[PDB]
């Protein structure tokens, strides 16, 4: 039993203090206080944002809250959110619990928003497609499949097709408390797409953020809780091979990719006991990691922000639009800041 006391302190970080990088010029996000778990802007300055996500066993500080996705501009000086209306009549609005999401543009220059929807017990993933001018999502589809238990975050390779992470192999969030508890390490990865549905990778100790590379030769996938960020080369036939693996001293959540460079953004927990056990006396830190040059033998990694949760507690996903930086949490407030 000394042993497993001992792997809990270590996937938990339970030691783990922050020591701080500040920013000059951060300021919190008007509107945001129950969460920003995901985001993602499009190469024009968009940025979508998954708000008011539950999920079970996780802090909420507004329990009848309701799931939105959020719209700014980030080509304004002082952008604002605005919530975007959901339409169509092929989805269950009222169950509406949105954590990751992906897009997708297409050649006619659609854009795609794949949203994870925790519905109750069930998880599944939603299609909508984006319509700029009238600011609101309409509903497309409803994706739900055996190898979809637990779907965590996706990354969208077309406007139904995706690689998806499952963060647990059970689906009853007792059963899921105890495999995370256990550290049974049997969460995977799915890649759904309408013809072929398959299992790419497995045996991860919760696998939470995953991402591509622009040109997507690559597969971004973070372990939460063994801290690690691995890479898998993409193959045409949509296959995964494992090519290296990143350790770090923080639990990695979402993984943003900059276009333009390739680098990774991830949002970090520095020390999971207070992300998952939630202490208004001891609250959730925030930690914005940079990585660069990924494949080669040494990979540069910045810290480019981090605070013990004074301001932001919580961050779980962090990206870059021209010299700015987004960052959302898993329950809290969302944070924008120069560089
Ligand atoms: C409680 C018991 C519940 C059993 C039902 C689940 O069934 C179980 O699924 C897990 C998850 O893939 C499998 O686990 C398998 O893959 C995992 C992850 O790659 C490996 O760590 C493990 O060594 C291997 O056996 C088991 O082979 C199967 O027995
Ligand atoms: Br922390
Ligand atoms: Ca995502
Ligand atoms: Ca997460």
């Amino acid at each position: 039993f000394d042993r497993q006391k001992s792997s809990f302190q270590t996937r938990f970080n339970v030691h783990r203090e922050v020591t701080p990088v500040e920013l000059p010029n951060c300021n919190l996000v008007k509107g945001i206080d129950n969460g920003s778990e995901d985001l993602e802007i499009l190469p024009n300055g968009l940025a979508f944002i998954s708000s008011g996500g539950k999920y079970p066993g996780i802090m909420s500080f507004d329990p009848d809250k309701s799931g939105k996705i959020l719209l700014m501009d980030l080509n304004e000086k002082e952008p604002a959110v605005s919530e975007l209306e959901i339409i169509g009549n092929t989805l269950d609005i009222s169950s509406f619990n949105p954590w990751g999401i992906s897009t997708f543009i297409d050649d006619d220059n659609t854009v795609y928003l794949l949203v994870v929807n925790r519905p109750g017990s069930s998880s599944t993933v939603e299609v909508f497609k984006f319509q700029e001018e009238e600011k609101s999502l309409l509903h497309l589809k409803t994706i739900r499949h055996k190898l979809l238990p637990s779907v965590n975050d996706i990354v969208a390779v077309g406007p139904e097709h995706f690689y998806a992470t499952n963060d647990h192999y059970f689906i009853d969030p007792y059963l899921k408390s105890w495999e995370m508890h256990l550290g049974l390490a049997w969460s995977f990865v799915t890649y759904y797409s309408p013809n072929d549905v398959r299992v790419v990778a497995e045996g991860f100790d919760s696998a939470n953020g995953i991402n591509i590379s622009p040109d997507g030769k690559y597969v971004y996938i973070a372990e939460l809780l063994a801290h690690k960020i691995h890479v898998y080369e993409k193959h045409a036939n949509w296959t995964l091979t494992p090519l290296r693996v990143l350790s770090f001293d923080t639990l990695v959540d979402n993984i943003s990719v900059d276009p333009v460079t390739g680098d990774l953004w991830v949002g970090c927990h520095p020390n999971g006991m207070r992300i998952f056990f939630y202490d208004a006396e001891n609250p959730p830190g925030s930690e914005v990691l940079r990585i660069q040059d990924i494949l080669s033998e040494e990979p540069k990694v910045t810290v480019v922000y981090a605070e013990n949760g004074t301001v932001l507690q919580g961050s779980s996903v962090a990206a870059v639009y021209k010299g700015k930086l987004l960052i959302g949490t898993v329950f809290h407030k969302a944070l924008y800041c120069d560089l």
